[PDB]
């Protein structure tokens, strides 16, 4: 590679770092209450089912 | 699913549960009490109309 070349890339390497890049994060308490509030709306509709399944 | 769609589901899930939920409750007691009852009351029409029958 030529010299030009060589500093152009080092100008250019320089501005596509230093940009934003989003953290990862662990959502997961977020997500394992959505799973429990819905796991706990399907117990108490198969909850209900099983009152007339059991006829009691 | 975008992560717009499940935080949307995350938020929602978690507001139509904590909803009330009707018990389901063994009346059969009340219902018993009132079947005897019932019974009871043709029981005495049963009779009454037997006597005329039986003269006597």
């Amino acid at each position: 590679f030529t010299l030009i070349e060589l500093a152009i890339v080092i100008v250019i390497i320089g501005i596509l770092v230093a940009i934003a890049v989003p953290r990862f994060v662990d959502l997961t308490d977020q997500a394992n209450q959505a799973n429990v509030d819905a796991t706990a709306a399907a117990v108490r509709s198969a909850y209900a089912i099983a009152t007339v399944q059991a006829k009691g």
